[PDB]
Formats: C-alpha cells, sequence, structure tokens
C-alpha cells in the first residue's frame, strides 16, 4: 500500500573487506559525524561488511548519501533500490 511515516532504510557496505568489528569501528564514526550535523539515524550491522542506517526523516536521504560515498572506506550506499555510486 502507502508508506506511513518518513522513516527510510539505507543499506550501506564497507570496502577492503574488513572485518565486524573494523565495520562498526568505521561506521560509528559515519554516524557521530551524521549526528553532530543535527541527524538522527540508528545503525545496525547486518554482516562483516553490511550496515543499516535508519533515517527518522528520509527527506534528508540525499545529503546523508552524499556524505556516505565521499568516504573513502565506504563502497556502496544503496538508497530506495538504487545504488550510489555513481
Amino acid at each position: 500500500m502507502t508508506k506511513k511515516g518518513k522513516t527510510l532504510m539505507m543499506f550501506v557496505t564497507v570496502s577492503g573487506n574488513p572485518t565486524e568489528k573494523e565495520t562498526e569501528e568505521i561506521t560509528s564514526l559515519w554516524q557521530g559525524s551524521l549526528f553532530n550535523a543535527n541527524y538522527d539515524v540508528q545503525r545496525f550491522i547486518v554482516g562483516s561488511d553490511r550496515a543499516i542506517f535508519m533515517l527518522r526523516d528520509g527527506s534528508y536521504a540525499w545529503e546523508i548519501k552524499d556524505f556516505l560515498v565521499s568516504q573513502d572506506r565506504c563502497a556502496e550506499v544503496t538508497l530506495e533500490g538504487q545504488m550510489y555510486p555513481g
């Protein structure tokens, strides 16, 4: 049907075939940066190199996607069925 609310899921992949711990360290600093920019996001680790970012307000998904892909350890960002880069 038609979605309720503004929440939005963002699926992120970490580069370099990292261990789960390294992925936790890498993504924790990303979450910190987002928070420091007033963004409200929850983080879920779902694999040695996979992370879920749950946005409270999905209307800011583009800004967050841009920030993430600009990181050296970000391989891909999946947003509404679309992978970035490119």
